[PDB]
């Protein structure tokens, strides 16, 4: 009978380590960007992550007993996939067990980066959620939007007909790992005056989208967050720039590498109530992101 929904989607780069005690701060959005700072319990949630070193089932695991010490409910899971460290999985509402039906996962491998996927029916209405890491680099911009268009062609979740249009709801997060066409120098001088529009004018991603090359049609809450990558571990007051290194020097400029897009279709509605990041989670380069949205559904 539940005609809205409210969704959680999170995405986080883990960084090659393991998660630590405490990650509260983003199943809540509290932190940076339009966050939430009650908290009452959303009806789905949705977890992707991008170098997550963490087995398959103990990473799940967390998740389970992190949502039951925050909601005192056993959300179950309807759905996981992995592919090497790219991990996403969809929990719900005990109650919401006997909505979900039409349950699919798949990945695409693009070596290490690619997409894995979940789609599947709440009622009437079908959902979508792709979780990906692409190719990193400053100057790889190309290679990212040829990634899109292989994840949007090769994912398996009417399969052979279409690609963006198969789902009511589609979610689109990950490490999607575009730039800023910037040199240090500004970038910091604007992150530090909090300052972030000149940026995003100027943001990879930002400038694809408005070339109409990549995520058509796609829509994404306004940023209003400093850069998610790439921070020094165990504190958020240092972007790790320009590391020397014996693997090498790499010249990393800030960037909002960490992203939640979507699409739906029209007189289905959905507002986006949160989209940010933490400030408190800091042991990887990447600040967690989340999400959330309150979304239509039908029988
Ligand atoms: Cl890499």
């Amino acid at each position: 009978e539940p005609d809205m929904i409210s969704v959680f989607i999170g995405t986080w780069n883990m960084g090659s380590v393991p998660p630590p005690k405490n990650v509260t701060s983003w199943f809540t959005s509290k932190g940076l960007g339009k966050t939430l700072d009650v908290t009452i319990p959303h009806d789905i949630y949705v977890f992707g992550t991008q170098e997550n070193s963490v087995g398959d089932r103990e990473w799940l695991d967390l998740l389970r007993g992190g949502l039951k010490e925050l909601t005192d409910l056993d959300y179950r899971p309807i759905a996981m996939q992995s592919l090497w460290n790219i991990k996403v999985a969809v929990l719900v509402k005990p109650e919401h067990e006997n909505r979900i039906s039409h349950v699919s996962t798949s990945s695409v491998k693009t070596g290490n980066k690619g997409a894995v996927g979940v789609s599947f029916m709440f009622n009437g209405t079908s959902f979508g959620f792709v979780n990906c890491h692409l190719t990193s680099g400053n100057e790889k911009t190309a290679r990212r939007n040829q990634n899109y268009l292989d994840i949007l062609r090769l994912l398996s979740l009417l399969n052979a007909f279409d690609i963006s249009l198969r789902f009511t709801h589609l979610f689109w997060f990950g490490d999607l790992n575009y730039r800023l066409d910037m040199d240090i120098q500004e970038i910091l001088n604007y992150i530090s005056r909090k300052e972030f529009e000149p940026l995003l004018r100027v943001d990879q991603l930002n400038l694809e989208r408005e070339k109409h090359k990549v995520f058509l049609r796609f829509s994404e809450e306004e940023i209003s967050f400093p850069p998610t990558y790439r921070y020094e571990r165990g504190s958020r007051d240092t972007y790790a720039w320009h590391k020397q290194k014996p693997t090498g020097v790499r010249t990393n400029v800030p960037s909002w590498c960490d992203r939640i897009l979507w699409k739906s279709y029209p007189e289905t509605h959905i507002i986006c109530n949160s989209y940010g990041c933490t400030d408190d989670i800091v042991t990887s380069d990447h600040s967690p992101v989340f999400g959330t949205f309150e979304v239509g559904v039908t029988s």
